[PDB]
């Protein structure tokens, strides 16, 4: 979570703006927050079940 | 030729743009190309009238 906040604070503070043409990066905390929810997600089901 | 493509890179891919106001850097890699090249240009007519 943390991550993407400081990507998004890169996105207005960073050195002015209206021409800055990038998105690459932020695929980075995308992808791993999905496989990390999906993984704890049913996890914590599981020992739910008991 | 890879200097300016370099000052090119870092013109598009720079912190945003829409403002920034500069040029002076070019004219390096301006000026040494042309030196360059009339240097080895009559040069190689040189080892070529033999
Ligand atoms: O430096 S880059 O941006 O070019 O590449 C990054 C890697 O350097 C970085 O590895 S490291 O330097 O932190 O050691 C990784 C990891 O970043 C964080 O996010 C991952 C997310 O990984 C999840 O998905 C991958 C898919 O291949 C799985 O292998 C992970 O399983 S496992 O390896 O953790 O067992 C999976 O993790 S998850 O199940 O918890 O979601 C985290 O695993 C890392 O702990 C984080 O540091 O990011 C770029 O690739
Ligand atoms: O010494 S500092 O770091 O403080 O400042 C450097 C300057 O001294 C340097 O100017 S200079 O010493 O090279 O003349 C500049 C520019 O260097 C870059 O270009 C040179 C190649 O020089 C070419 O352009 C100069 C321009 O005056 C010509 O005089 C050269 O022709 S000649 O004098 O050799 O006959 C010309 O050489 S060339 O025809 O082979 O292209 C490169 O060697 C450097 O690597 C470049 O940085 O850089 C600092 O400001």
């Amino acid at each position: 979570e943390q991550r993407a906040i400081d990507l998004y604070k890169q996105l207005k503070h960073r050195p002015s703006d209206h021409s800055y043409s990038d998105s690459t990066e932020m695929v980075k905390i995308i992808v791993h927050t999905v496989q990390s929810q999906d993984r704890v997600l049913k996890e914590l089901f599981g020992h739910l079940s008991k």
